[PDB]
């Protein structure tokens, strides 16, 4: 899950989710969603969700506090995907999380015109949240991980303004590049990448729901 889950909250319309993965890291990408107030619904096997699109950045109703503990690569998309519009979040998570940072994505997004601010420890799992995200050229690091790219794939095209995301060195993963790009583009947005870093998005796009995805 974790974008499928997060494009999907983004979007317009009910979009399904099929083969997603059952753990905390989906449950909260859900969770997530469900906290900002996005409507969806879970099969049986808790691996096919659907869910109505809320037209762009979910809104939460006074501040919010997402425990994405095990979701470290919800958390990555969540960070960047919530410093859109303007909402106060507190993105957490587990012990575990603490040996994910998240401060390349923070600055990355903060770059873009977002608001977020570290809470427990600087770059650290914590991070709260006022949306802001407009655009702007982007830096992010090539060797850290795909989900913070991928974070600001999803949240820059919904940016006012076209977003330019240079990484540094290799990308961490690219495949995983690629299929955001590939799974956000049935969302309805695409992606310029470069020569294996720079990333040129436009911004001011919307999602809408292709209606049944399947995650690989």
């Amino acid at each position: 899950s974790n974008r499928a889950l997060l494009l999907a909250a983004l979007a317009h319309g009910k979009t399904v989710l099929t083969n997603l993965l059952d753990s905390d890291d989906v449950r909260h990408m859900l969770n997530a969603l469900t906290a900002l107030g996005v409507s969806y619904t879970l099969s049986a096997d808790r691996t096919r969700c659907e869910i109505i699109g809320n037209g762009g950045p979910l809104h939460a109703e006074g501040a919010l506090e997402l425990f994405l503990g095990n979701a470290g690569t919800a958390m990555r998309p969540l960070a960047a995907a919530l410093c859109l519009g303007s909402n106060d979040i507190v993105l957490t998570g587990e012990p575990r999380m603490k040996e994910r940072p998240i401060g390349h994505l923070v600055d990355a997004l903060r770059l873009g015109g977002a608001k977020i601010t570290y809470l427990e420890q600087e770059n650290y799992p914590p991070l709260r949240l006022q949306g802001g995200f407009t655009g702007g050229n982007v830096d992010v690091d090539g060797s850290v991980s795909s989900q913070f790219l991928t974070a600001l794939l999803m949240t820059a095209p919904l940016a006012p303004e076209d977003t330019v995301i240079r990484i540094k060195g290799d990308l961490v993963s690219k495949p995983y590049i690629d299929i955001t790009l590939n799974l956000m583009k049935t969302f309805g947005v695409e992606i310029e990448n470069q020569h294996y870093q720079q990333f040129v998005v436009k911004g001011g796009q919307s999602y809408q729901s292709p209606g049944t995805y399947l995650v690989e």
